[PDB]
């Protein structure tokens, strides 16, 4: 159907679970979904749809970085017809009350991409988790009452990032974490008039090198229960 | 106390309304408080405290334009230990599902203004409403039963915009409605460990021009009783 | 008949003085009108027109920093017809060379603002004062034998400036002061083919804090006569 | 090692081939390599150590986007201390005069994304592949009569650009194909003082759509062959 | 001296006039100046130092566009301890107002050019000619009754322009003209502590295609007669 | 024909060798050159044609920076109908292993000039040396056994570079040397189809500083015998 999904319209769910990590979206369709099957393996993304609580549920991977989830959300929104995105993985720790294991709900995320400053005539788009998403994978969050952080998370370009300062200064703005693709997910959704959302589980603290299945497995019923009530 | 503020530390209660119009702030303070005392009026702010319910609340004009209302905000925050400030005003709608006379409460807002970069390192600063704030204006909303729209704004720092090409992409992706000050005021609130929100009546339409009291009075009784609930 | 002014088409004096403080537009009025009138108290902006020396004028605020100007600057020279603007107000001093209670003429102003880049293709924009005015200015304070010094100013988006050292990067570059509003007038002038020029009284020193009636007294003395000259 | 590769420095040769697809990888370790060792499949990233004609080369997947392929090399060089990283892959052609299956060799890559302005202090940094490694494409070429296009390439953040004249505007600056690589690893070999290079197919025309294999088989001869003589 | 300057501290005059082509600085120089001795010649810059009215004056070519009279200029001031710069040549007319062989005078000059933005850590920078060189080309003009124009002048990195939309623009915001040096002088002379000017002779306008030697004489009668009185 | 030439088409040869220098240029035409007549002598810039082994070839100078050069490439290209212009200069060792006297042969050149942004659509345009050219250049040198070093190069906008940590970045970057033009003339050879070249003998290391003509003469060699493989 397109140049990197071989799926054809209806093959996933209007709900897509998506993390960097292929083999992980393998590990979930295994682990959490019932009849798991794979509609998707362009480049090895490990496109999966079945169900979960009766309900029909994809997951895939989407690559590392804005570049490259930017090529599978806007697919997913215009082709396959998709309505929900839900990212679901890793992050560094930022704030210094944030700590290894903590789990993050992004309500928005900042960038130092130049990707929505191209979509928006070169002015600041604030890329904003869609209100419905955010609630969802809170209320889900306070239904399994499971404590999870509420805030502000930057999508770099730069993994390892030259800029040394950016990391204190975005301790003193309290930004929760750090990951690669936020940042271009949200205003896809919003240009398709769909939804999108992330959650993430510290993986590590950057302002100082700091069981890390629970803390996964716990990320994950949220994702799951939030895909539901929407 | 400061060179817009002559009240002291302690005159303003925690939690602050704000709108652009001085005479506004004037008219809510002697519509909605009780025992309203003027605690501020350097360049005519009308800057009030009273109580709300029995609960200490202050009200005051911050002018029109980022610039304005990053000193008022900064000032409170950091001279007179306020907690909240809740933004409270007047916008022009911009998506074409929005409508003059609707309420709109911001998750976040984006900005034409060079203010955000400049704090933070030329980079993309997604200004979000804090979380609570949000919440509290929604659940206040959901309670008062009063329909309200929750989605982007955009602060502009030209009410006559040049660039008339930008509106329809703001429409293309979703921005409710435009003012000229949340792309400001969140950010203040993060480095201050304090919060901020917002919320505004449709005074007009931008895409096509189209009883605004009963509005704005609707819009008070959310704005209050939220400000009750943090 | 506009949003932020109430007055008509003929309320204004082709020339119009402004300052950030209503009141102090109030007292300027009160103090060196005959017959001050006011026209316009839309957001208690204290518009006001009367004569000196048995010419029209018109003093009005114009809040603090360049989107509250620009809103007004653009509506006086568009629907009011108005045709110099003098901007009449306090700065804070940057050069070394320069104190507290001098007489500042900007010939232009500089800005971290990002407004003349938007207007201007992204290029840079030299707000300059109209040499009319910036003459009528010098002349007045040679007439007047008031010592005033002439030369650049800078219109900061932050008072509250977390770069600091941009002043003492325009502490060698020779920047007289800082103020909030000249570089967003100066190109509205320019686009609308009228007028507008700045003068200031220095309040205070940024680089070291450093009666203040007279200097005022004597920039007005200033201001009015120029404004007669033009 | 690393957060992203689970070998050990010395489980890769000198010399690593890259693809985007980590399929491909795969298909060209047990294709053109003997005795073929998976040594990394962190995130199914398809990493191989084997030789060629008797030499040490590894072969692994880098992603989408600069991004992705930024985290790559940069652990490539830093840790596992390779000393050569050539990109193999497919592109979307842009001059009028390249067609579909044309072979492309870089002497550089253009880039619209903000992460080589990051590193260089805001400026221009031409990401240029190393001229040892452009030569010894080239040679391969020419020895092998292979035809190939040597020029500029494009390296972009968006797959799906809204930006639709940029396309033209490339045509005119003769840019010979996009991908979404380059720019960023041609950078990163210079700080590390190693080199990179980047070949690839042309899959397709994007001013106007348009045997995959045996263009795809010569320019893994010409870059396999390339590799040999560095 | 320097590495563009044979000469030596004490050879130039403290005011120097500047013109892009070097015969053109030898030709005044043998015209208008007693006695002129060539000072410096390097690059074959033409540098002249005689006398006017029995008072020190040098002239001297800068090549065209900014970066060539920045050398020039910063050396001048640094190295040679020179006071005044006039910037003496030809522009392109934009205003529709202004017409071929006007003579028109610097109050300040915009560009598309990065260079003041690097020294202005990335803001505005108001490139202003320095007022007392304003007003003495103006009083010059005055009582030469030579008719002038005063105002904006635009110094283009790109003699030709790819962006054919800024013509029109300038011509709504009024610049007086095209040159290529002036945004990159009056900073310089800023930082030095000194004086800059320019006065420019409009040999053919860019919005229409339109003897010229009295308007050169002219020019260069108000320029010599500026340069006394300064 | 052209504001900056008096030449008419034809009076050029396809080939012409550029330096900023116009003496330089004189000096190469009398010392190089045979039966070389002066063609073009506007604002003094010594365009001389003649030729070399027989073959027609033309020298002529470009003034310093990029505006300067981008005027005379693109009259070149454009009206007289020049096929590869190969420019011959100095420059500043920037790599601490490139010392005074080195040859260099640019692969590229970056800069800090805005030009290229400008016609790129504000995106990064790589200023790559014609892939012809270089080769020529590095043939010439291999034929005539002369060590040659083959290159980034970066073309400032400002000789006196205030931004002082740049020259430390670029030496981590490996950047061969600084000039002034190159990065300006690439990008309008590959608009116009034609081909542009540089070599430059490095006259001093910024970093440190540190027989001339021998350096100088082996690089025309070089350029010279390029220009006829060309
Ligand atoms: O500290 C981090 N910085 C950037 N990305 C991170 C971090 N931690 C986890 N990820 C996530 O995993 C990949 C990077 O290894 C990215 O996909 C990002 O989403
Ligand atoms: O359409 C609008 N654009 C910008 N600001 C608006 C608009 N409508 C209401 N406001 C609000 O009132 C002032 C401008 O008149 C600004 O303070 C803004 O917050
Ligand atoms: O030091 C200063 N920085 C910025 N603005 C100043 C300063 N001093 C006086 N003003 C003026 O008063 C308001 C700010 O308080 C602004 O309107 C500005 O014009
Ligand atoms: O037309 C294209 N634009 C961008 N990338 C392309 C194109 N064709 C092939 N690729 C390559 O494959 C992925 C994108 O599908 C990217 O990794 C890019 O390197
Ligand atoms: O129209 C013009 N655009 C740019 N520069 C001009 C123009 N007219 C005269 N000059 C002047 O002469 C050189 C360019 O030929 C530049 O030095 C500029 O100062
Ligand atoms: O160190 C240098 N920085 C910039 N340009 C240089 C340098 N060395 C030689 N040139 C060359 O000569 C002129 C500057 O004097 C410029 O034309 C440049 O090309």
């Amino acid at each position: 159907a397109t140049p990197h999904n071989s799926a054809q319209v209806g093959d996933f769910a209007e709900t897509v679970l998506m993390c960097g990590d292929p083999l992980r979206a393998k590990l979930i369709a295994e682990t959490y979904l019932e009849n798991p099957k794979l509609v998707n393996n362009v480049r090895g993304i490990q496109g999966y749809t079945g169900t979960y609580k009766g309900k029909p549920i994809s997951v895939m991977g989407h690559g590392m970085g804005l570049p490259s989830i930017c090529i599978y959300a806007e697919e997913l929104y215009s082709t396959y017809k998709v309505k929900t995105i839900i990212r679901v993985g890793t992050c560094g720790a930022i704030d210094m009350d944030i700590h290894t294991r903590d789990i993050v709900i992004f309500t928005s995320a900042g960038t130092n991409s130049k990707i929505n400053r191209i979509r928006f005539m070169d002015h600041d788009y604030p890329a904003t988790a869609s209100f419905d998403v955010v609630c969802a994978l809170v209320d889900a969050a306070k239904e399994l009452n499971i404590p999870a952080k509420v805030g502000k998370g930057f999508s770099t370009d730069l993994f390892y990032n030259p800029q040394t300062e950016l990391a204190q200064l975005m301790n003193k703005f309290h930004f929760l974490a750090v990951e690669m693709e936020s940042a271009g997910l949200f205003p896809i959704a919003d240009l398709y008039g769909a939804r999108a959302g992330c959650i993430c589980t510290v993986s590590d603290h950057i302002l100082h090198h700091e069981e890390r299945q629970n803390s996964f497995q716990n990320m994950m019923k949220i994702a799951l229960e939030a895909a539901i009530k929407l």
